[PDB]
């Protein structure tokens, strides 16, 4: 009851002023240069990428936990709203406090899934939910374990700001458990992929108080709150859920630039027929697959890397199951604000840079002669790359042995760049007056670069042949 | 020898000053305005269009004859470098000549293929070409007829310009003999190819002369050429090279803008077994093939309008023999300058735009819920757009069913537009305190778009299921 005149916990928390939708919100990278379109060669290959800008907004209310086993966050616990809380590392309140009502989410308790908590502290209220645990299996005896909640999440990542707000957990855990190369991807000479399996065992909610004053012991004061931190940036707040069980990260990475890397990552976790196919198990020959566990009853930094999938779907099932006669351990977590008992969000907005690639191969072209006759070749063909804007420009090449003879068995190699476009193979036998009156033997255009392009010419001056085929 | 002194017609025309590589140049359209990228609805379809700016430089020296038996040119001809002979009705110079010699190019005559010409006349060069011809026949006496000497030339058509100066015709045989919607190509409406088959049975040059002179009966003055239209922008010529034979035109046309038009027309006429597949049947579903003969031996504006390629590989098989005892007119020449001898070739540059689309369906989502328990659904998905810059916007979209109880048995159907993309389908299964910590029976991310997206979920609350089909 200082000089303040805010001398009741009820009205010096009603007469705290505060954006509830802005006090908690973070906007991560907000930011504005690069090239629409690029093309670069690395080794065999040439990459072409091309950039969007792409915004993501966020306001989830089922806030993440990171230490799940030091974590002491139990439904029914003060913390304050601000930038820590959004950090996940939030602040706590400790102050004598009035009892408070529980309850367990779990299936086929209900009407007795309720317990009385008179001292709420972090291992009171622990082993009220112990209790509540114990009546379940103490009416389901023979049941002693159950199948997780799962809850499936999946993204390409882009950014570290990017793949936050989208799986909804800390940057920090996935550059240090999954070890995300962000330099990689923003370079995109690594694309990740990164699932998220959310094993929930059952959530414990707290009966909200219809007054701040309600939640504590009557010997605390406006005073002592504020003195812990109470004000208007950093509003009181009490939990009034929490998520039990564990998680599964998972991480797929490739060098491949193919445009084609998510549909063959998506066929492996499916588990499709496609993934047998040659451009799918070439991408997986370049890639890499780790898998995490997270959270409770899994011995801290345990990790797999593999080149076998299988392995990963080993982890995936085998943590999915709930021991209801183990201990569990938060998860997660949701809070509501003492003022106005509304249900606290953190919201996110971030804008990120989209890349999508394709990858091309270098290649050549075959030529082969055993025509019974003279002929001539004509083979051209461009190469692109990218001016600052993106756009295409086009440098035309050919071959030097164009417009010379050839006779009885000929043999070449021309090797093209794998930026190679608008390749165009044409021979020509020489009976007439000049190349311009000269019968066509083979006349080929747009000719697809792959691997090896294999022309060969045969026959006679009156009846030639030809043939083109490719590997 | 007016008062003009260029009074020798070698010295008249050894006088003229001109720019040989710049008399007979044509640039066609030099233009500037349009959009990247665009997105167009029609029907039950999206239309994604994408436009570069390309450059074509053309140099012909064999130039286009027009109307085959009605062109009266000859080797051994004068003609005028002007803007007429560009657009393929050059005037003609007659006055007395000096006697010429001509040579057949036709295979084993060597050394007996030559034959002066005294008059020489359309009518009198013609007969001694006929002379020549009759010479092969009678050397080879039991051969009526030839393979002709066939020219494949083949390209997508973007604009009238660029298609000419690709396929070196004038425009007009194209708009009026194929029958080209330019508009219809130019809006993406229509997706055109044109194959040109030329025919040639042999052709016939004449000996260039070292003297402007030699040419003319000596009782022609330097004034009577003047007087006929030698001039600096019109220099003289001489047709040293004529081709005869015909040619095969053929258009592909389809309405389809998919992306894969250009691989199935060229699948359709090499016959290769990938023009069995369904993408390719549908685009052939809507295509039409037009071929005509033009030139010698074919009765004037014949035509085959098709749905069926065999068709037009007939026409093309008929056409390429050369029936030595039958008359053959010129379907091509060259000239040479009479000033340097040189040849002389029309100098075209033309820009043009270049279209790529992709052809996007209209979708259904359909959901069946046959599970033993009470499950909640998410369905979102944006549609895609193009901004005037030709960047992506995307519209956020949700099923007005998300988050509702669905119980035993419930069917629905959600439709998605063309432009649907970030296809996201999730359910959850009832048990638990709300959607946040409920399990998940289904949860799909990036769903490809297609016709039908085959949703179900059955089992029990234990043990739910379900899959994900495509049609």
């Amino acid at each position: 009851d200082i000089t303040d005149k805010n001398q009741s916990i009820d009205s010096g928390i009603s007469s705290l002023s505060y954006n509830r939708n802005e006090v908690l919100a973070s906007n991560g990278d907000k930011i504005e240069s690069f090239v629409p379109k690029e093309g670069k060669k690395a080794g065999n290959k040439f990459i072409v990428v091309e950039r969007q800008k792409r915004s993501l907004t966020t306001s989830p209310v089922d806030i993440s936990i990171i230490d799940s086993v030091n974590d002491r966050t139990y439904p029914g616990a003060l913390q304050l709203a601000d930038k820590a809380l959004v950090e996940n590392r939030p602040t706590i309140l400790m102050v004598k406090r009035k009892p408070i009502n529980i309850n367990i989410d779990l299936p086929g308790l209900k009407g007795e899934n309720s317990i009385k908590v008179d001292d709420p502290t972090y291992g009171k209220v622990s082993g009220a939910i112990d209790e509540l645990v114990s009546k379940w299996n103490e009416k389901y005896s023979s049941t002693h374990t159950l199948p997780a909640r799962t809850q499936y999440s999946e993204s390409m990542v882009y950014s570290k700001s990017q793949i936050s707000s989208a799986l909804n957990v800390n940057a920090k855990v996935l550059e240090n458990s999954l070890g995300v190369d962000f330099n990689a991807v923003a370079n995109n000479e690594k694309k990740v992929m990164i699932l998220a399996y959310k094993q929930i065992f059952y959530t414990v909610s707290a009966d909200l108080p219809k007054n701040p004053s309600d939640l504590f012991d009557d010997s605390v004061t406006f005073n002592d709150l504020k003195q812990k931190g109470v004000s208007n940036e950093a509003p009181p707040l009490m939990v009034s859920n929490v998520a039990y069980g564990r998680t599964i990260y998972v991480k797929l990475e490739t060098t491949s630039s193919s445009k084609d890397v998510q549909a063959a990552f998506k066929a492996l976790i499916k588990n499709t027929d496609i993934k047998n196919s040659q451009q799918y198990k070439d991408i997986y020959e370049n890639s890499s697959f780790t898998a995490v566990v997270l959270g409770g009853d899994a011995q801290e930094h345990n990790k797999v890397v593999t080149k076998d999938f299988d392995e990963i779907r080993k982890v995936i099932k085998d943590n999915a199951t709930f021991s209801t006669k183990n201990p569990a351990y938060p998860i997660s977590y949701t809070s509501v604000f003492l003022k106005d008992n509304s249900v606290a969000a953190v919201h996110n907005k971030t804008d990120y840079i989209e890349t999508t690639s394709t990858e091309y191969s270098k290649g050549k072209i075959n030529l082969d002669h055993s025509g019974a006759y003279v002929a001539q070749f004509e083979v051209a063909w461009d190469e692109v790359s990218y001016d600052k804007e993106g756009n295409e420009v086009l440098t035309h090449k050919t071959w030097d042995g164009n417009y010379q003879d050839k006779t009885a068995h000929y043999s070449t190699v021309i090797p093209l760049e794998a930026n190679a476009r608008n390749i165009r193979i044409k021979a020509r036998e020489c009976t007439g007056l000049a190349w311009e009156w000269w019968r066509d033997v083979i006349s080929e255009y747009d000719v697809p670069l792959t691997n090896n392009i294999n022309v060969s010419i045969w026959g006679t001056t009156l009846y030639p042949g030809s043939s083109i085929t490719y590997n």
